């Protein structure tokens, strides 16, 4: 499948794409304001994620640090990024269907639209100013709004027992972005698309 990743933000972001144990395509790239990056994702990929990283510094070897979404200090991510990270999530060619969603389960750093470029399904978006409205205890110094599991590490926020309910903190994310996952057992906002669709991820869509 083809993913076009577009940075419509006024600031530079460093895009990342991984399935947890391996990079997707090159795994990461700098995107200046307005730049687009097209990647190819193998059919059948399960558990892929795309996210943005902010305020990164890398040397010529591709090693460095980012203030949000850092993936072990690499430009080309092999692993998932450190919260807070707005997440575009996808599983492709799962019994004939693609499944896509946006998640705030690992916090929020950059607004995002995740839409198909082929026919047969709708897109999803979380573009509210979650960082500006972020509750005081969830504000990340480096930027962004952490999820409550990352901050407090309780069984209820992290849903460790498989049983958990919504919380004051999850409800904040859900109020501003109803179409993104706000906690592990949230009512699914997953979108079902035809198998082998193509997609565009836009940062700062508005």
């Amino acid at each position: 499948a083809t993913f076009e990743i577009v940075n419509r933000c006024s600031y530079t972001v460093w895009a990342a794409a991984s399935k947890g144990d391996a990079a997707l395509d090159a795994g990461g790239r700098q995107l200046n304001s307005g730049e687009s990056w097209t990647i190819n994702v193998e059919p059948g990929t399960n558990g892929g994620k795309i996210w943005a990283r902010t305020d990164c510094y890398f040397d010529d070897s591709g090693s460095g640090i980012c203030k949000t979404g850092d993936c072990g200090g690499l430009l080309r991510c092999k692993r998932f990024g450190r919260p807070p990270t707005t997440l575009a999530e996808f599983s492709l060619n799962q019994y004939g269907k693609d499944y896509i969603d946006i998640s705030n389960i690992k916090g929020f750093n950059v607004p995002m639209d995740f839409s198909p470029t082929t026919r047969g399904c709708r897109g999803v978006r979380c573009a509210a100013d979650i960082v500006g409205q972020c509750p005081a205890k969830l504000k990340a110094p480096g930027g962004g709004c952490n999820d409550a599991c990352t901050v407090f590490q309780t069984s209820e926020y992290c849903c460790t027992t498989g049983k958990c309910g919504p919380t004051e903190y999850s409800r904040f994310f859900k109020r501003l972005c109803p179409d993104a996952f706000s906690y592990v057992l949230d009512k699914p906002t997953t979108v079902t698309c035809p198998g082998s669709s193509n997609y565009r991820v836009t940062f700062c869509p508005t």
